[PDB]
RNA sequence: CACGGGCCCCACUCCUACGGGAGGCAGCAGUUAGGAAUCUUCCGCAAUGGGCGCAAGCCUGACGGAGCGACGCCGCUUGG
């Protein structure tokens, strides 16, 4: 039991966003030639650079956010929505005027490499 | 139609501060090694040659040979 006739939100959203303090990057933009970087683990420490060579591009909804929308290419493909909300990356990078395909996910394509599949979306077949 | 210049693709010596790169020198030669075979990381850079600024001049693994080999053959000696 737990409704009657009080809007306690304010930890849903407020003790929420107690914890945050950030402006992430928000930018959908594809095809980046440098982007942010995990600070990963492994050893004690060693807090490395080279994650993953992402396109960014996505957004989410609240502390989730499946991040990349990016896999790569030597091993097939493989996505791994990581984790907008942490302390523990490096402070994202932006570039691009993008032509952008429609954002967000898409699923879709994730295999149609071949070679024209540089920064753009419109094709005529 | 580029000898070591480069782009692209595959095997891949090796280092990395994890983005990544400089990729084969069967040219004289070497190390190893497939193995019947093919010397030594050679000597002078006198002397032949190759390219130019007037030219000297430098560079030059081509050269004269050193030299690995009874490796094939030519000539000689192991007393009359």
């Amino acid at each position: 039991q737990t409704h009657i006739k009080i809007n306690r939100g304010e930890l849903l959203r407020g003790i929420e966003q107690d914890h945050t303090r950030q402006l992430p990057d928000f930018r959908p933009g594809d095809t980046v030639r440098v982007d942010t970087k995990v600070r990963e683990g492994n050893r004690t420490r060693s807090q490395a650079f080279e994650g993953v060579v992402i396109a960014i591009n996505g957004s989410g909804s609240r502390k989730s956010f499946t991040v990349r929308k990016i896999s790569f290419g030597e091993g097939v493909e493989r996505v791994f929505p990581f984790a907008s909300p942490l302390v523990n990356q490096v402070t994202i990078v932006e570039r691009g005027k993008v032509r952008r395909a429609k954002l967000y996910y898409l699923r879709e394509l994730r295999g149609k490499a071949a070679r024209i599949k540089s920064d753009r979306s419109r094709v005529m077949k």
